[PDB]
């Protein structure tokens, strides 16, 4: 490529596993929005909010894929994998699952991190840093939050809890 | 379900596959953007309208998401398959590859429409016909005037044809 | 702590210490700026200057309790010492205390920086040097150009000089 | 001081210890505040309650520093105290501690007013009747409706309590 | 220096060197677009668009003269030298030139990075990833992505590429 | 050149050499205002002055490639020499040097205009007329005023001249 530079191909490759993990996340925000709409959840904010952790997941692998383009790199794609569920269970259950999801994300953006530094790439750790790391640590903070306060609250069990959650913090 | 009526299983399982259709025509056409803004390939108006185009589909599959959810059928994801190339060859093949996947895509929606018809289930024969069979419709004649075009300007090997088309057209 | 990933006790406890320096820069300005309206000084802009330093300053303080909170560390705070003095002598010598403070606080954060590389914590590299390390370097410099200007002007002999610079400068 | 006028020493010395007192305060409400953001606490409405409180005692200390200054007496700052606890349990148990510190520092401000009316100085005493006093009196009876709501509530074990407290009361 | 902190000399001397690159692909850029102007080659765009990069070049040179005196380092300017060629020949070929322009800048800067990662700048380091990394990489794909239109084209022998380029990208 | 009339290679070539000059007067002009904003000289208002005549200069330069250009004249560039100094010592001394080097570059410009009024070229000489010398004259005759006040006041030992003279006059 005329524009690659500084770019190695184990860089490009984890980009490449990246952006999947990115569109899987993404798939399994849509499948979350999707369970809270089911007549017999239907927790409306709770599915608002996974349908919109679902777009800005898209966001995610497509600001990866204009980075490959950038640096020479080519996209290969593969398959987005199903969610490990259909059934999310709880209002809980999903969050849990969300939070260990981002945890997972993070650990494949810090590794992807950890090359790009023995690789001596600083634009490829300065991308990350600027549009993934604090972002994640963000997301993962605010499912922490909401983990909390559900199991605080009593959900899934007491009947209230996920429905005043969904109504206030979600809301 | 307790909002389940006239609501045939095989209905729900076409449902299901045709959402999966559905996210795969996204990334199809995710794959096909991205392709576009490669500096060897340098379209991005062809880049601009094939993401808009698999923003549409992803729509296209949300909206059947909700007609399951809203006939109490319960919906089974499956992996989202990669597209058939990553490397997409040129606006004109791009613009090919697409019509043939609408005019895949249309099939089913039309398989689907005889099998809703044969279970009579007019709710959803009339959904499809409302949202699907006439967008199917537009896209393909789109399609086909877009490859009419990049032939007749003699694309891919006329330099000066996918640069103006997509400046003019796609602009 | 179910958020906490990649996050060192180390830096937990570097970042503790930072928050009791940056309180306690928070402090010595507030000092400063009281100094500056006594009836025997009345350099008023030397008040606000220093007042305004001093709320910069818990902010900063505050950014890195946040910082805490999202990555699952647990604050621990400290006695926030009082300054070493309570009268400043002179809107010069004022001026090169904070110089003093701000290069000591930026040596701290630079260890900061070095012990969160050392700990392969990309997010806590990243954020000290968004928030913290430009922004020291600009106050170090912004406190330079101040103690030249009023060195040069004769302060605080001259009887003029840093009622000049109070009026100009720090109007 | 060519500005001090029926001003006693011990008026200079108490106010000064008061001054400390505030920066206490603030520092005791600014621990609450970020303690309220932890992931397993997440109670966000009470952490911005006790930010601005931390933030208006800081003005608090401010006021007396200014008073200080136009009395023509000499700020002497002391260190600023840790507060007692970094985990302060509970919304309830926080609420509790506020209430304690108001009506100690209250206590304080009584004795400080005993004083001042004791060396014949009515401006000090006006100063504290009219910005400390009543300020004392409704922070306390706030706290207290706070403490008694969350009592009757069922906090800290009800665990829709704290949570519908802070999304109502302190939302 | 008084402001002086953690600045290697080796840093402080790199900079300047880079200072000069960044004045010397400023008076390329600003020779490329006065080429454009000439009545024998009369794209105007193309004259606007080099304009326009020599302008943001000496806008780089800038902030790396800013960034010297902030850090107490000293600027110490050396000739800018002229350009290799009076003569561009042709839109084409001021465009790869650009591009190898812009990639021996992005050598240089990623030099830059590299030494002071080695001197445990991370103020530098986080300056050159901020306003500069990225910046190349963008500029190097965008020039990237003209080659390869004009290129297709037909440029620069197909006598209407370089006008309809001129009239449509970069009008 | 089809466009060439009444331009004789002479003046060509001293349009080059004062296209030269004018950017060599640019690069000392920004050379002097990054001077005044060290952290040891700090004198703001003299560094935005000189950046500003620095930015006219460039503008100066850009007129007589576009001059060459009309006329059917070929830009032929030479390298920018490095300014006489890169401390230039006071804010009276880079007045000086300032109005000694518009004093040189207007006997260049009257050298110019002799040179074309000896060819006979009227559209030359009413250029210079036009946009140069005037601008010569009113650039020279403010620097004299500056350099009057600036000596009078008592710069360079005068500590409060230059700090004055930058706020009140270049402020
Ligand atoms: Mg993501
Ligand atoms: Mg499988
Ligand atoms: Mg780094
Ligand atoms: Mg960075
Ligand atoms: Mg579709
Ligand atoms: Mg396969
Ligand atoms: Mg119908
Ligand atoms: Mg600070
Ligand atoms: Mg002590
Ligand atoms: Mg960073
Ligand atoms: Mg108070
Ligand atoms: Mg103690
Ligand atoms: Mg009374
Ligand atoms: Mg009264
Ligand atoms: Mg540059
Ligand atoms: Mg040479
Ligand atoms: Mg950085
Ligand atoms: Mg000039
Ligand atoms: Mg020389
Ligand atoms: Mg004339
Ligand atoms: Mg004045």
């Amino acid at each position: 490529s005329r524009v690659r530079q500084n770019f190695h191909p184990d860089s490009e490759a984890a980009i490449n596993r990246q952006i999947n993990l990115e569109l899987y996340a993404s798939y399994v925000y849509l499948s979350m929005a999707y369970y809270f709409s089911r007549d017999d959840v239907a927790l409306n904010n709770f599915s608002r909010y996974f349908l919109h952790q679902s777009r800005e997941e898209t966001e995610h692998a497509e600001k990866l894929m204009r980075l490959q383009n950038q640096r020479g790199g080519r996209i290969r794609l593969q398959d987005i994998k199903k969610p490990e569920q259909d059934d999310w269970e709880s209002g809980l259950h999903a969050m849990e699952c969300a939070l260990l999801l981002e945890k997972n994300v993070n650990q494949s953006l810090l590794e992807l991190h950890a090359l790009a530094s023995d690789k001596g790439d600083p634009h490829l750790c300065d991308f990350l840093e600027t549009y993934y790391l604090n972002e994640q640590v963000k997301s993962i903070k605010e499912l922490g939050d909401h983990v909390h306060n559900l199991v605080k609250m009593g959900a899934p069990d007491a009947g209230l809890a996920e429905y005043l959650f969904d109504t206030h913090t979600l809301g």
